[PDB]
């Protein structure tokens, strides 16, 4: 049915990963997340939206002689933690915020095995930092900054430009998504790089294009 994970490179040692479902009222979806290297060591930013192409990830990496060290979920949708119970399984270590692992135990869904409290957390030595800018696309989004490479991850928190509005808006927080915007606006004006959720990458003008997505549905709402 659905066509397989996709994997592209946009910048030295940081990979996309695209990959694919059908959702009732949205049609055939794809979804991003990055595979993000440092002393050969790969950090998963969001698996696949299935368990096949979270392998089909983890093969890949381990084909390319990459060691896997862990996987970030920014937040609890299937699209970015689809394959946190087959990471878990194979023990490769799977990390989301405390409140994201909430939300996952109480839809009765698999957990990450670790955990962070705070609005700020980091990992891989550093190499990766992990913020919450407050409530947008859902309560809990997390957006993780690569400072070596100034790459933004937005997740679904962050629109793509080719859209002219915020996507599934149905556990949104439409009302707090602006100034959560403008704290990503604030905290990383010198982003060159930002990965939305779902559509195509761009550059800071994403968090600027969001912002004013999030302002329109607030006044409108
Ligand atoms: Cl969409
Ligand atoms: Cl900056
Ligand atoms: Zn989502
Ligand atoms: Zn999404
Ligand atoms: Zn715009």
């Amino acid at each position: 049915e659905i066509p397989g994970l996709e994997v592209e490179e946009i910048d030295n040692g940081v990979f996309l990963h695209k990959s694919y479902s059908r959702v009732e009222g949205w049609g055939l979806v794809s979804s991003n997340g990055l595979v993000v290297i440092s002393g050969g060591k790969a950090f998963i930013i969001d698996t696949p939206w299935s368990e096949s192409d979270t392998e089909k990830l983890v093969d890949w990496i381990r084909s390319k002689k990459y060691e896997l060290a862990g996987s970030i979920s920014t937040h609890s949708h299937e699209d970015k933690t689809a394959g946190i119970k087959w990471l878990n399984g194979k023990s490769i270590t799977t990390y989301a915020s405390a409140l994201t692992n909430e939300i996952l135990k109480r839809e009765g869904k698999e957990q990450a095995r670790s955990s962070f409290k705070g609005n700020e957390f980091s990992l891989m030595d550093g190499f990766l930092e992990v913020y919450y800018p407050g409530g947008g696309h859902t309560i809990d989004n997390l957006v993780v900054w690569i400072p070596s490479s100034k790459i933004l991850y937005g997740g679904c928190f962050i629109r793509s430009l080719e859209s002219s509005g915020l996507g599934y808006t149905g556990e949104a927080k439409i009302d707090q998504w602006p100034q959560s915007a403008r704290n990503t606006i604030s905290k990383y004006p010198e982003a060159k790089i930002v990965v939305p959720g779902h559509g195509k990458i761009g550059d800071f003008e994403l968090l600027k294009h969001t912002k004013v997505l999030a302002e329109k549905a607030s006044n409108k709402a």
